[PDB]
Parts: C-alpha cells; sequence; structure tokens
C-alpha cells in the first residue's frame, strides 16, 4: 500500500528553539529529527483532510540517533477528530528500535481515519526522525 499523504500536526516549536520542528520526521532524510521544546506531551502525526479518511495498514519509523531509547513506550493512534478523543491505538512501541532505519509495523484496524499521530512517552522531548503511515482510502 502507498504512503499517505496529509498535512502535518503536533506539537508547536522546537527544543533551545534550534529549529527541529515535527517537519523534520517527514522531510525523508534519517539524520533529521524532530526534537520538542518539552520533556513531556509532545506528538505529531497528519490530518488526511476533510472528507478523507484512510485505513491504515503499516506505520514505519525511524527514531532519533543516539536517542532510540526515547520511543520506547510511544504510541500511534488513528482518531476522526483533531483533539484525539476518540483515539484507538494502533501500535505500542515495546522494543528498542534500530538505529538509522525505518522499523516497519503491520496495523490491523479496519477504521478509516482523518487524523493519525505518534504520542512520545515522558522523558521524550517526543524524539523520532522519521515517520511513515501507510494504507487505503476508507471504502
Ligand atoms: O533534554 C532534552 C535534550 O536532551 C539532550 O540534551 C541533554 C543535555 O545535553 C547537554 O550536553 C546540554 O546541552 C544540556 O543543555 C542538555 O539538556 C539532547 O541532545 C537534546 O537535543 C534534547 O533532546
Ligand atoms: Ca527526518
Amino acid at each position: 500500500y502507498p504512503k499517505l499523504t496529509g498535512t502535518v500536526i503536533g506539537t508547536q516549536g522546537s527544543w533551545n528553539n534550534i529549529g527541529n520542528t515535527i517537519h523534520k520526521a517527514f522531510d525523508g532524510d534519517l539524520n533529521t529529527f524532530f526534537d520538542g521544546p518539552t520533556a513531556n506531551g509532545c506528538w505529531l502525526g497528519l490530518d488526511f483532510g476533510e472528507g478523507v479518511r484512510n485505513v491504515i495498514t503499516q506505520i514505519k519509523f525511524c527514531p532519533r540517533s543516539g536517542y532510540e531509547q526515547r520511543m520506547i513506550g510511544g504510541i500511534f493512534q488513528g482518531a476522526n477528530k483533531e483533539d484525539f478523543s476518540d483515539a484507538v491505538t494502533l501500535f505500542t512501541i515495546t522494543s528498542l528500535p534500530g538505529s538509522g532505519t525505518l522499523t516497519s509495523v503491520d496495523v490491523d484496524n479496519p477504521t478509516g481515519f482523518r487524523y493519525v499521530r505518534y504520542l512520545s512517552p515522558d522523558g521524550s522531548n517526543g524524539n523520532i526522525a522519521e515517520l511513515q503511515f501507510f494504507g487505503t482510502p476508507a471504502g
């Protein structure tokens, strides 16, 4: 299934205002990463757009090099409300992701979502180098 496109959404700003914003997780470079402005609460994802819903069949991600531990416990969610109050967890990261590569995980949830995100665990500053969603328009 193809890589899904959308509008990047999530935590605004970056650590020490250096500029490593959420957009660095979608730029195709595994060397660039999102470094959030706070230790906790950081998240990033996509809005596929009004009236657009995709079924998610796979997620790929790559940790920030040297900070792979900061992804453990992170979750990926799908939702149809931008505040994620109706979210369901699509996958939970429970082991250390390999450095410098995209780890691919299958998703088995038939629901169509307008919104998807990665919700980072405490102490991570949202650290992630790259994030990709795959799937198909909801029937
Ligand atoms: O705390 C978030 C922060 O963690 C690392 O930096 C930790 C500290 O490193 C030190 O060398 C000092 O620069 C100190 O100011 C830092 O808090 C990451 O390298 C950084 O990007 C950021 O994620
Ligand atoms: Ca990147």
